[PDB]
Order: structure tokens, then C-alpha cells, then sequence
């Protein structure tokens, strides 16, 4: 039988959003204490399109089915010129995730296919597990929905290698999730920006590795234009600093 004390609501963190003239939620989970904290318990449980944060489960499935052989395999540019310059080149899994290269992952989705994608998402217990829409864009404008607290749940399984895919697939995706590391912490995370369907939100989900603990985080925020995308990380780090998790 699972046990859970509940999410504590700390409305103090709301200052970090209002002082940036913004609206959103940050959710934190203390792995050692098995305690969760948020500034907004309702928005914490509100489900949105995952957008580019779907690259995490998408990468795991592609690797586990052999669609992606390893983190060095090159997915060559299809020659279509797109709005994001870094997309108009060849990529491997590391760089495709760092530059959030959508057309590489849509190709992953097509090769995975509807049937296996649905079955894997059910095995992951991922969000609402609904892939209705185009096989290669349902996480951008289809039926799939996931909340900040469901993101923590999924990430916790990935951290402990508990997802129903190979340990190796999971190690590879956690490698590709690497975002920042120094003498004080490691951050493995994925950004996201949902623009195709309202409301337009930005995501940042992942976790902070310390010497003797892991803090999982999931945040999203209203994002009416791309000028505020940097706030996804800045607001989260302000909360991490306030709680003395990072210096
Ligand atoms: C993912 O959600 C989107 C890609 N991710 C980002 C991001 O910042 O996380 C890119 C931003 C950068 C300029 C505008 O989009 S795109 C994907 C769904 O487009
Ligand atoms: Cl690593």
C-alpha cells in the first residue's frame, strides 16, 4: 500500500511569478523526505499539452524499440528549412533534445506508430494516456494532457529506472536530459512551449541532483509570447534558491 502525506501549498513562491508579471505554478518534490510542495495546488494538478516535454517519453520509447540505436546515431536533416535555425542540420539524440528538434521526434513518432505509442504511454501511466490526433503531433495539438504533479510521478520512475523499458534506454535519456552541472548540483530537465492550442504555456520539468538528495521539479506558466521563455528557468531557480536547494 502506497502512502503520501500530501502536497503542501506554499503561496510564498507566488512572489516569484508576480514580480515578473507572470502567472504559473512550480511543483517540487523532496525525494528523501517524500514531501511535495507547490505554490498553487489546483494549477499543480491541471493538465496541459506536454509539448516538447514529450521528448522525454518519446525518446525512451524510440530507444527501447530500436527506432534509435544509441545516442550517436545521426538523423539527417530532411532539407526542409524551418523557423528555428538549429533545426536545419543533422542531429543525434543529445543535440535533438538540447535544441528540441521537433521534426526528428515526429519521425520517431511515425516509426513508433499509433499502436505501440499508446501501449507504452499506458505502461508509463503517462498523463491521460490519450494519443488521439495525428500520430506525429498529438503531443502538440491532440488529446494528450499531463499536469505538473503527473510530470513528477513519471520523472520519479525514470530516475529510479522503474519505467517499463530497458535500464539502458532510461540511462540514455537521463544522459540526454543533462542541462547543467557544477560542483554544487546537476540538473536534468526538459523545456517545453505549447503554442498550437490555447492556453499558450511554457514548461520546465526535471530534477536537481545533490550529493545526498534529489529534488524533482515541474513548472508551467502562461506564456503569451516567446519573449518570456527565459522565465521558465529563472523563476524555477529563484524558488530553488529560496528553498536553499541550489546556492
Ligand atoms: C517544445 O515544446 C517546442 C520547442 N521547444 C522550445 C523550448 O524553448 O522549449 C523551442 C522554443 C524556442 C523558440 C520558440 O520555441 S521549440 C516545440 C513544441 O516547438
Ligand atoms: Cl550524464
Amino acid at each position: 500500500n502506497l502512502y503520501f502525506q500530501g502536497w503542501q501549498e506554499n503561496k510564498s513562491w507566488n512572489a516569484h511569478f508576480t514580480e515578473h508579471k507572470s502567472q504559473g505554478v512550480v511543483v517540487l518534490w523532496n525525494e528523501n523526505k517524500q514531501q511535495g510542495f507547490t505554490n498553487n495546488l489546483k494549477r499543480a494538478n491541471q493538465a496541459f499539452l506536454p509539448a516538447s516535454t514529450f521528448k522525454i517519453p518519446n525518446s525512451l520509447i524510440a530507444l527501447d524499440l530500436g527506432v534509435v540505436k544509441d545516442e550517436h546515431q545521426v538523423f539527417k536533416w530532411d532539407g526542409q528549412t524551418r523557423d528555428i535555425a538549429t533545426w536545419n542540420r543533422d542531429h543525434n539524440l543529445i543535440t535533438a533534445m538540447k535544441y528540441s528538434v521537433v521534426p526528428v521526434y515526429q519521425e520517431f513518432a511515425r516509426q513508433i506508430g499509433e499502436a505501440r505509442m499508446s501501449k507504452m504511454l499506458h505502461a508509463f501511466d503517462y498523463g491521460n494516456e490519450d494519443i488521439s490526433g495525428n500520430v506525429d503531433s498529438f503531443w502538440l495539438d491532440g488529446g494528450i494532457r499531463i499536469s505538473a504533479t503527473e510530470q513528477i510521478s513519471f520523472l520519479r520512475k525514470l530516475y529510479h529506472n522503474k519505467l517499463h523499458v530497458s535500464e539502458r534506454s532510461q540511462r540514455i535519456v537521463k544522459q540526454a536530459m543533462l542541462t547543467e552541472a557544477n560542483g554544487d548540483y546537476i540538473i536534468r530537465a526538459k523545456t517545453g512551449y505549447s503554442t498550437r492550442i490555447e492556453p499558450k504555456i511554457g514548461w520546465w520539468v526535471g530534477w536537481v541532483e545533490l550529493d545526498d538528495n534529489v529534488w524533482f521539479f515541474a513548472m508551467n506558466m502562461d506564456m503569451p509570447t516567446s519573449d518570456g521563455l527565459g522565465l521558465r528557468q529563472a523563476i524555477t531557480k529563484e524558488v530553488l534558491k529560496q528553498e536553499k536547494i541550489i546556492p
